[PDB]
């Protein structure tokens, strides 16, 4: 299993965020995958893997 | 304001995840989220920003 040690304190915001403490020892789930906090058209925010998307841009 | 389109679908297993449909346009909260799914020494599970998380590893 994976293990990371919190360097600082982290106050969760939403029920999907885990509030940790400095020196807290966490277990990395989902093979260290990387997620992003997103907001859908509906409004509800959430967590989605960054793996699944392609960025968008508008040349002004 | 950041935006990205979902290349694929993503079914959220639990409740701490955001389900997304193919070709779904999502807004990017912060741009460098890069969140991991971690687990508490209490059993709790959620999302935490990796920049404050130090990977534990065997010495050398």
């Amino acid at each position: 299993k994976k293990y990371a040690k919190s360097k600082y304190d982290f106050v969760a915001r939403n029920s999907s965020e885990l509030s940790v403490m400095k020196d807290d020892v966490l277990e990395i789930l989902d093979d260290r995958r990387q997620w992003w906090k997103v907001r859908n058209a509906s409004g509800d925010s959430g967590f989605v893997p960054n793996n699944i998307l392609d960025i968008m841009r508008t040349p002004e």
